[PDB]
């Protein structure tokens, strides 16, 4: 029960029993915390409480030290001194920001802003407090009535508690018969495992214990004068020649940031780093299984298949890359999600899709992976990890995580400025929208990029929006543009996606789940004109999925006018 103060590192024996993480606080800092918040319980070898029989006084400001025990004003002996005096709480070895992180409920965007602009140690405490606050709430949200078929169900809920939204962010566990997701009387049930399940089975949200954090989100930066710990090859392929200047900067710094807009070659950069440093052992990590899978696919073409291994938790979350040797931690090239990372060492660590990472994830990576060099690849102009507790305000990219903050304040170390995937109409649009006209297009205009302003009629299934007339507009477009039936339908709402799947028969994806993918033809309906559907990062992701053509049914005049597409009438 002896440690370092979370604000001043000054050693102390006092903890705050009211904070959910019970951090160590120094005599001065613990004082400033109890007099400015409702947190009044102080812990030590023994709890600072009145030891008189039947007394419930726990406020440290109402407690004194008499003998070797603690008492209140009504039980203290004549010879006693106050625990709280001289700007200090009594302990061994005898701020405004810390109070806010410790007492907020993480429902306002200002809470996440403070968690990214504070000192480095407060970032660790905030990430701990946030994840702990997120987990407790899970134990509280609100049974199959009848099985109709092999993919839909009728559900009945528990009495007295609200219903959690039915999407992919909320994964239920049925009863360890596997993890399930639901989507919206009829509801679609999708269990990762095909276990049998009759009427009466109940499902509960899967909770994962929050472990305390110790490693920082970012290691201390170190700049070198020569390539350290690595041996660069001289005969690099001409496919990776343009990255040699930035490849050398990787070996001369502890960490490096790379902002890669869509289609600029992020995975091409990451895989070629292994060819430029052929003797290095590399762990490729990311938050999602799809991001690590994309890095596996690029590796299969360029890296020896016998030196690659994909780490899969027996948790069998989803089907992952099955073309590398499974669960071989000691291989040269290791592909693994952050949550499943083993405790090992590496020459370089590549963290992909950095905008989807939380400050918790940055800490787990540093705690499990000791490496000579870390490279963070991503794009703060794309989508972040969902903060389910955040309901008031929008989280700006500078407050996504420590890495995204640096990319937006001082800029990224390296930048990929040429998009090779999208037609010029899409590139010019997003370049002016979120990239300061610094993103150039390798392709010409395709003349297959169209936009249409059509508000339609907005209906809602609970909280997910639907715009059937916008789908009807798409229907009429398909009958007149037959080559587009191979397109992918994208929208910001799962429900609009479910309706479009039945009416149009196209493959469907949400904008958030389409990040990292690319398709020849994309059809996008904005559905609504909300802050969710008008988010510039979401929109940037949505329209940069197309390789050849895109059709945008717009609800927002601003974003409609900013689209440099040909307008179609109907
Ligand atoms: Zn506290
Ligand atoms: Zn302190
Ligand atoms: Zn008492």
């Amino acid at each position: 029960a002896v440690g370092a103060c979370v604000l001043c590192n000054s050693q102390t024996s006092l903890r705050c029993g009211a904070c959910i993480r019970r951090p160590f606080l120094c005599c001065k800092c613990c004082y400033d915390h109890v007099i400015s918040t409702s947190h009044k319980l102080v812990l030590s070898v023994n709890p600072y409480v009145c030891n008189a029989p039947g007394c419930d006084v726990t406020d440290v400001t109402q407690l004194y030290l008499g003998g070797m025990s603690y008492y209140c004003k009504s039980h203290k002996p004549p010879i006693s001194f106050p625990l709280c005096a001289n700007g200090q709480v009594f302990g061994l070895y005898k701020v405004t920001d810390f109070n806010a992180i410790a007492t907020c409920d993480w429902t306002n965007a200002g809470d996440y802003i403070l968690a990214n602009t504070c000192t480095e140690r407060l970032k660790l405490f905030a990430a701990e407090t946030l994840k702990a606050t997120e987990e407790t709430f899970k134990l509280s949200y609100g049974t199959v009535r009848e099985v109709l078929s092999d993919r839909e169900l009728h559900l009945s809920w528990e009495v007295g508690k609200p219903r959690p939204p039915l999407n992919r962010n909320y994964v239920f566990t049925g009863y360890q018969i596997g993890e399930y997701t639901f989507e919206k009387d009829a509801v679609v049930y999708r269990g990762t495992t095909t276990y049998k399940l009759n009427v009466g089975d109940y499902f509960v949200l899967t909770s994962h214990t929050v472990m305390p954090l110790s490693a920082p989100t970012l290691v201390p930066q170190e700049h070198y004068v020569r390539i350290t710990g690595l041996y660069p090859t001289l005969n690099i392929s001409d496919e990776f020649s343009s990255n040699v200047a930035n490849y050398q900067k990787v070996g001369m710094q502890k960490y490096s940031t790379l902002q890669g807009p869509p289609g600029t070659g992020k995975s091409h950069f990451a895989i070629g780093l292994a060819l430029y440093y052929p003797s290095a052992r590399i762990v490729y990590t990311a938050c999602s299984h799809a991001a690590v899978d994309a890095l596996c696919e690029k590796a299969l073409k360029y890296l020896p298949i016998d030196k690659c291994s994909r780490i899969i938790p027996a948790r069998a979350r989803v089907e992952c890359f099955d073309k590398f040797k499974v669960n071989s931690t000691l291989e040269q090239y290791v592909f693994c999600t952050v949550n499943a990372l083993p405790e090992t060492t590496a020459d370089i660590v590549v963290f992909d899709e950095i905008s989807m990472a939380t400050n918790y994830d940055l800490s787990v990576v540093n705690a499990r992976l000791r490496a000579k060099h870390y490279v963070y690849i991503g794009d703060p102009a794309q989508l972040p990890a969902p903060r389910t507790l955040l309901t008031k305000g929008t989280l700006e990219p500078e407050y996504f995580n420590s890495v995204c903050r640096l990319m937006k304040t001082i800029g990224p170390d390296m930048f990929l400025g040429t998009c090779r995937r999208c037609p010029a109409e899409i590139v010019d649009t997003v370049s002016a929208l979120v990239y300061d006209n610094k993103l150039k297009a390798h392709k010409d205009k395709s003349a297959q990029c169209f936009k249409m302003f059509y508000k339609g009629v907005i209906t809602h299934d609970v909280s997910s929006a639907i715009n059937r007339p916008q789908i009807g507009v798409v229907r009429e477009f398909l009958t007149r543009n037959p080559a587009w039936r191979k397109a992918v339908f994208i929208s910001p709402y799962n429900s609009q996606n479910a309706v479009a799947s039945k009416i149009l028969g196209l493959p469907t994806q949400t904008v958030d789940s389409s990040q990292g993918s690319e398709y020849d033809y994309v059809i996008f309906t904005q559905t609504t004109e909300t802050a969710h559907s008008c988010n510039v990062n979401r929109f940037n992701v949505a329209i940069t999925r197309a390789k050849v053509g895109i059709l945008c049914i717009m609800s927002d005049r601003d974003l409609y006018d900013k689209l440099q597409f040909t307008s179609l009438e109907i």
